């Protein structure tokens, strides 16, 4: 799968919003939790995201989040364009959130362990998420 | 320099406060608006941090920037080791938000226009700060 692909979706817990952005390829994860779910959280969302990896290309199962002008501008701006030719994690990663949610006391300091745990996993049967995300990209540099 | 090693200050500007993280052995950076400078804030900024790179030890230039509980919680818990045995990049990242800042309505806009700006350039003479601490990472974990 292209090491340039990002699939990112809005999930709903206890009443508030996490943003889930997934590496395709590799399976590595970053998320916020955002404190609404409106284009112009999308978009400042997607340049943190541009700055850090090579993206070039992002898919959603809710073509909708993309329509927002603010959005638009974000991916003219980093040089992204949607992915239409193509999990869920928020399945999973939801299970981890579930697991030490009574760890911290807010909902985000929980997602940012279970993003912590789950990128960390060795995938043995075998290297982390977090570890092929660093190996494809940087293979696809050479 | 080792590839765990990280350096996090929190800079000043229009009244907000910016938390800049630079990878030490590449020149990457990450970087927040935040609404406070406070311990917690440093905290959630560290969780994220962690989730996402192999983070050994951190280094600051204000030291009781990582007195609070709720700093020494997110290292303990993340397995982070503070660095006492060690730019600014505060000074060419906001020289970025200086040339970018009218370009956007808002500060955390152009912050992370400025990341992006920084990560990507060819440093010729020539790879970006963005690959060499893709390289630098992978590298390590063979
Ligand atoms: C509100 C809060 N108050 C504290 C008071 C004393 C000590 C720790 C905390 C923590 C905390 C910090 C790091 C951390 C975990 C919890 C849980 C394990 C991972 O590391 C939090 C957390 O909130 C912030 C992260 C925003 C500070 C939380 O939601 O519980
Ligand atoms: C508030 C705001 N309103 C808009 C209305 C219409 C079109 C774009 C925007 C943008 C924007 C989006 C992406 C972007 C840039 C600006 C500037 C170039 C990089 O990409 C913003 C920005 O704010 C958000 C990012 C939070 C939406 C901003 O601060 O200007």
């Amino acid at each position: 799968c292209s090491p340039g692909i990002w699939q990112l979706d809005c999930t709903h817990l206890e009443g508030k919003v996490i943003l889930v952005a997934v590496h395709v390829a590799s399976g590595y994860i970053e998320a916020e939790v955002i404190p609404a779910e409106t284009g112009q959280e999308t978009a400042y969302f997607l340049l943190k995201l541009a700055g850090r990896w090579p993206v070039k290309t992002v898919h959603t199962d809710n073509g909708s989040n993309f329509t927002s002008t603010t959005v638009k501008a974000a991916c003219w701006w980093a040089g992204i364009k949607q992915e239409f030719g193509i999990e869920s994690m928020n399945k999973e990663l939801k299970k981890i959130i579930g697991q030490v949610r009574d760890q911290a006391e807010h909902l985000k300091t929980a997602v940012q362990m279970a993003v912590f745990i789950h990128n960390k996993k060795r995938k043995g049967g075998g290297y982390s998420a977090g570890e092929r995300i660093v190996d494809i990209i940087a293979t696809d540099i050479q």
